[PDB]
């Protein structure tokens, strides 16, 4: 018997935890024959900070978490290439897109740990309290919360004022009245009645969304590295490319409901299209160039990364 410590940030109900590291570990509970137990720590609950799930994961606080790469900023740089504007197609395609990428080019981001998938949520959308987002111009002056640096500056290339936080800070930002709005995906809402304190809520038409942020469902190296053969093999038949594009499945099926609870709760959706849209794409073409040019500035080739991103990110969209 193996016990495994996992750490996350959202609370139990999330669909993190309740529909995708529940059922993995009731999958690797049943194929290793009642073997290997994970217990699950939600909302923190083995103590710090959400931007410390990766040092506690990679040190062996904890021996699994799931997290968001950007809540340390630099400290994934590959991955920042998936948070620029307008790159993600479906969850399900870019999320096999990122673990490709993960198990290829970008490979050096994760090399201190045991990789089990790296994925994404399905496109997000623009939320605020009762203000209709139907151009750039609406979000001047607006104080936007974002996940993480890349997606912060997205929102300030569109005219908001940037503000980064941890998602469950965003619903107390808003009832004091720190921020008017924010990004997320649908998915992650009703967990913090984020759709009960936002009314307004667009989104983009057409078949690029207006960004995602990577997931990391990591595993401490030298626990995985201690396994016995048979259950690696257990663990590995539960990651990889096939985690991923399960993952980004669900994603996309867990905005569904989601976008129901918000829309039966009074909420507006708009979907920018045609002069509006491209307005928000030009602006985007700002943070890629500059993100190349950053990415270069860290010793990496940003146009070959941000091509083999959308390249994949196509490549999966079936
Ligand atoms: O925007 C986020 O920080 C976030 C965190 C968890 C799930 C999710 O869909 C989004």
């Amino acid at each position: 018997e193996v016990v495994l410590k996992f750490h996350s940030f959202p609370p139990m109900p999330a669909n993190s935890n309740a529909k995708f590291v529940k059922p993995w570990s009731e999958k690797v509970l049943a194929e290793s024959n009642g073997e290997i137990k994970v217990e699950i720590y939600p909302a923190m609950q083995l103590g710090g900070k959400p931007p410390q799930l990766v040092d506690q994961v990679r040190d062996g606080v904890v021996d699994i978490v799931w997290t968001v790469a950007g809540y340390t900023p630099g400290r994934f740089p590959h991955l920042e290439a998936f948070e620029l504007p307008f790159m993600p197609a479906s969850a399900e395609a870019t999320s096999q897109a990122l673990q490709e990428y993960v198990d290829t080019v970008a490979a050096s981001d994760l090399k201190d740990y045991k990789v089990l998938a790296v994925f994404c949520h399905a496109p997000g959308k623009i939320h605020t309290k009762e203000k209709v987002i139907k151009s750039a111009a609406d979000l001047n002056g607006m104080k936007m919360r974002g996940p993480t640096r890349v997606i912060t500056k997205m929102l300030e290339g569109l005219g908001a004022t940037p503000v980064g936080m941890p998602v469950p800070a965003v619903a107390g930002a808003l009832s004091k009245g720190v921020i008017d709005g924010m990004v997320v995906p649908w998915e992650i809402m009703p967990s913090f009645k984020l759709h009960e304190l936002t009314k307004a809520h667009t989104t983009v038409s057409g078949s690029r969304g207006l960004y995602t942020t990577p997931f990391l469902f990591l595993m401490n190296k030298a626990k995985y590295e201690s396994l016995s053969d048979e259950h690696k093999k257990v663990i590995d038949n539960n990651a990889g490319l096939a985690l991923a594009k399960l993952a980004g499945q669900l994603w996309d099926g867990f905005e569904v409901p989601a976008r129901k609870l918000a829309l039966d709760a009074g909420g507006t959706i708009h979907s920018l299209s045609g002069g509006p849209l491209a307005e928000m794409k030009a602006a985007g073409e700002g943070l890629e160039k500059d993100w190349i040019k950053s990415a270069n500035d860290r010793g990496l080739d940003g146009a070959m990364l941000v091509k083999t991103a959308k390249d994949l990110i196509s490549k999966y969209d079936k």
